[PDB]
């Protein structure tokens, strides 16, 4: 319930994607582009954000960088990749958790995704629940909530 | 069916509000934050665009002006008012029509909105039915689509 502000200076450092939730399924699906599996967090100099992600194009797991650019609202960070997204990060229940509200706003097909990421690769059953009905509120549905736990997250590249 | 980017050298000068749409009714309803009717755009000085829009407060009509700042990415603004909010401006079918897609990035509730803006009062009936099926595209029901020229939009206080 507890959806709190994410206090950077604890958010570097390595993390697991757990799970992927969108309005327009196809976008994380396979080969859809934020299909993707974070690997670790980095606070750089002037308040951006800097991560590497894990994901499979075509079968083969490859790594790619992001930077995020803070925006004058706290928590609230945006992010030029397959176009221009607006994300907030917050704490879920306690400071192991960050869930993740993004939109990207593609003139002809917007759509909303929620990123749950954990400091461990799985996570309690209730915490997930807690998930889904989170965005259920959104007003996402169940079918296009994708449990990231039960398929590969390329871990060999992870380091 | 065709939704381009606004030329905003077009955009100055007086608009009407036709439609508010949104996944969180209270916000376009009687009080609402967001129940908010266009008077003028100005563009101004850095790429900023100004704007007066009347509203009713516990009946009276009111008005109070937003200032919207350009981020990066073209067609795309972000907006202090009721939280941080981001939204795209595209024409519709032709730079007589503007709609108009907002997400506010308020942390416990977050809602997407759609206006719809027009040189004229009022708009054709082809014209309204596209506007639908483009917000029920989105994923917001019809019964949360405010059709704005049956109701009071403070007249008397537009110029």
């Amino acid at each position: 319930v507890a959806i709190r502000n994410f206090d950077i200076s604890k958010i570097s450092g390595e993390w697991y994607s757990i799970f992927l939730a969108s309005d327009v399924k196809e976008k994380i699906e396979e080969n859809g582009s934020m299909r993707v599996f974070v690997d670790v967090i980095r606070a750089l100099d002037n308040s951006s954000l800097y991560a590497e992600y894990q994901t499979k194009v075509n079968g083969e797991c490859t790594e790619f960088p992001m930077v995020f650019d803070k925006t004058e609202e706290d928590g609230v960070y945006s992010l030029n990749y397959d176009g221009y997204n607006v994300f907030r990060i917050s704490e879920f229940e306690n400071d192991e958790h960050i869930i993740l509200y993004l939109v990207n706003f593609d003139k002809d097909r917007p759509f909303q995704l929620f990123e749950f990421y954990a400091r461990e690769p799985d996570v309690s059953p209730e915490i997930k629940e807690e998930f889904v009905k989170i965005v259920q509120k959104r007003g996402i549905v169940k079918e296009n909530i994708i449990d990231l736990t039960k398929i590969d997250r390329c871990f060999q590249l992870r380091g």
